[PDB]
């Protein structure tokens, strides 16, 4: 119903993996969160192993101004068709996601940073982040990373095998 629609069918939330996969995994994350950076390889692994998983992203910058810059920049990269590449590059970076580091990585992935910085001001960017905060509060998430796997809430770091187990259980229950 409505809960499901807000979580899984929001057009302003990036979709990775298989857009018609039968299990949706939602991740709430911050580019400066050590466990988010650790979760990147687990989530990539899941997506590589299971071609029937849809992956929905909630940018939830909570670790300060650098994190906010990174989340805005990433959402702005959608306008240049480079969200996914930019997300992986940020989440895999060495050192802090702050204005200078984010902009460096943006160049590396081939973004026009003058356009990126214009697009960072867009009200849809603000709307996404505000909704991530609201959804996090609704679901009882106290920080990042937190996951939803279909009907299940998984509010913490998990390995790929644990994500896969959650996905498999969701399919069994469907």
């Amino acid at each position: 119903n409505a809960n499901r629609d807000s979580l899984f069918n929001d057009p302003n939330a990036p979709v990775l993996g298989n857009p018609e996969g039968d299990v949706t995994v939602v991740e709430f994350f911050d580019y400066n969160c050590p466990y988010c950076r650790r979760a990147m390889a687990e989530v990539q692994g899941l997506v590589d192993a299971d071609p029937n998983v849809r992956l929905v992203y909630r940018e939830w910058p909570i670790l300060g101004e650098g994190s906010d810059f990174a989340a805005r920049a990433a959402l702005a990269a959608r306008q240049q068709g480079k969200y996914e590449a930019f997300h992986w590059a940020l989440m895999g970076m060495s050192g802090k996601a702050n204005e200078t580091g984010v902009l460096r990585i943006a160049r590396e992935v081939g973004l026009d940073t003058e356009q990126l910085q214009r697009d960072m001001e867009a009200p849809e960017v603000t709307a996404h982040i505000a909704q991530s905060m609201a959804l996090a509060q609704k679901l009882g998430f106290n920080g990042t990373p937190s996951f939803v796997v279909e009907d299940a809430l998984v509010p913490g770091f998990v390995e790929q095998s644990q994500l896969q187990d959650a996905v498999d259980r969701a399919r069994k229950a469907a």
